[PDB]
RNA sequence: CUCUCCAAGGCUAAAUACUAGAAAGCUACCGAUAGAGAAGAGUACCGUGAGGGAAAGGUGAAAAGAACCCCGGGAGGGGAG
């Protein structure tokens, strides 16, 4: 389905999925312009991640297609998966320790020119 | 009774038992949770000490390891090779 010509990627990046889907949801559809307003405004670690995967959509879009500018594009679909994971040692009372997981993302990023 | 042997001195190869190992091989033996604990090891780590004791193999036929350009602080990716 991509146009492969149209997408960023942006692998293992330092935040956990269910953390950065909302604000996908929060931007799948809508306009460049409006998306890029709303990551910059909203101040959460997945927002910016965000922000620079879809600048670098746009980017690659620009690039390939050179009469495509910043308001014909809209974010066509964003995708968030799961990425590889690093456990680390809690140490708890009595002589106990927990495993504390630290999560990473992919996101992928695809834009299209506007209906 | 008869029959056998000559102690209170000392020696003796081979047939026998064994392979940590060195050389050459065989396998209705294993093919990375298997096979030695260990394909990288008595290492990491644990205990004052004696001692206990892991996990982790595979690009391609050849690095021919991505000149260069673009987004990005990088990482990562999109082209070109």
């Amino acid at each position: 389905l991509v146009n492969r010509r149209y997408t960023a990627k942006g692998k293992n990046l330092p935040s956990s999925p269910k953390k950065v889907r909302p604000i996908a949801d929060n931007i799948r559809g809508e306009s460049y312009i409006k998306a890029i307003a709303v990551l910059c405004s909203m101040p959460n670690k997945g927002a910016k991640l965000l922000e620079k995967v879809v600048k670098s959509a746009a980017s690659n879009a620009m690039y390939h297609n050179k009469n495509l500018s910043e308001d014909m594009i809209f974010v066509k679909t964003v995708m968030v998966d799961d990425g590889r994971r690093r456990k680390k040692i809690w140490p708890r009372a009595r002589g106990r320790a927990d495993r504390l997981v630290n999560r990473n993302c992919h996101i992928f990023v695809e834009v299209d020119e506007k209906k």
